[PDB]
């Protein structure tokens, strides 16, 4: 199962991994294993109750760091595995300068676009407790505010 919001767990700030060991293996197996069941394109740590920096989708990035963008910025509609029924255009860089480390703990730098470079970001601030709905347009946020007073109210 996957938390939802409002879940205060997807608020947290998500701690750095230490231990690059099995514990973490199991942990990134699992959180295979459901974003498969769930569909999803993609599946951070917290949204299965983990409070760690680990993000995977269709490979596996801890404790990853964004640290450069593209000047063109463009609006997606994106959904969230943690929004059921909600979604709404969100604007962020096409392009992204990224870093994190592998399953083994080294150390990776990279540069993202397209599609990679949209879902890693989305994933990427469900690490810092931030939600899609923080950054959408005004406009969809209006459309969605009825849905998402009754995702708070269940
Ligand atoms: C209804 C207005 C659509 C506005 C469009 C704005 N710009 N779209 C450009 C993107 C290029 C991909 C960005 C890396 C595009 O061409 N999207 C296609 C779907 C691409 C599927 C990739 N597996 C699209 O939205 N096509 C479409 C076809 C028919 C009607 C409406 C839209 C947009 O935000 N598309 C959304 C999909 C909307 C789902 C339909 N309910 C989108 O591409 N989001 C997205 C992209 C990458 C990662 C996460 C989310
Ligand atoms: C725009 C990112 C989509 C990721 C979403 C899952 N999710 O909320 C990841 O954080 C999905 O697969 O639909
Ligand atoms: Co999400």
């Amino acid at each position: 199962k996957i938390v939802k919001y409002p879940d205060p767990i997807l608020r947290r700030r998500s701690e750095e991994v230490t231990n690059f060991d099995d514990n973490l293996k199991r942990v990134v197996r699992k959180m295979f294993d459901i974003m498969y069941e769930s569909k999803g394109i993609g599946l951070s740590a917290p949204q299965v109750n983990i409070s760690k920096r680990i993000i995977v989708w269709n490979r596996i990035f801890i404790n990853p760091s964004i640290v450069e963008q593209s000047l063109v910025k463009l609006k997606l509609i994106e959904g969230c595995l943690s929004f059921p029924g909600i979604e709404g255009k969100v604007e962020r860089p096409s392009i992204v300068s990224i870093s994190y480390y592998d399953i083994n703990g080294y150390k990776h730098l990279k540069i993202l676009k397209g599609i990679h470079s949209r879902i890693f970001q989305h994933e990427f601030d469900h690490l810092n407790g931030t939600l899609f709905i923080d950054k959408m347009t005004q406009v969809d946020k209006k459309k969605v505010r009825p849905k998402l007073n009754e995702l708070i109210r269940d």
